[PDB]
């Protein structure tokens, strides 16, 4: 009976600014690859970090992309800061729309 979720996950379908690209995961579950982060930022989740995929498509920052199926932390019982932007997802994809 708590406001939480509404139409399946808040801070997924949630748009958020797409603040900037840094290269940095190299090595995710034990795998290597070409990996890039982006910090995307909206106002239910304040922030949140998602991992990528090296792609040949850049995104505009300021702009509201749509992060595709993230998975890698999981808010399910308690992470501690639970309620602060300090989510680390590695999104599918992302999508800049509107």
């Amino acid at each position: 009976m708590i406001p939480e979720t509404l139409v399946m996950k808040p801070d997924f379908i949630g748009p958020a600014y797409y603040e900037k690209l840094g290269n940095a995961p190299r090595f995710i579950f034990g795998k290597e690859g070409k990996y890039q982060r982006h910090i995307l930022n909206s106002e239910k989740h304040g922030a949140f970090h998602v991992i990528t995929p090296a792609s040949t498509t850049v995104f505009p920052e300021d702009a509201l992309v749509e992060v595709v199926n993230p998975i890698f932390l999981s808010d399910t019982a308690l992470n501690g800061n639970s309620v602060a932007p300090a989510l680390n997802v590695f999104a599918e994809k992302l999508v800049l729309k509107k």
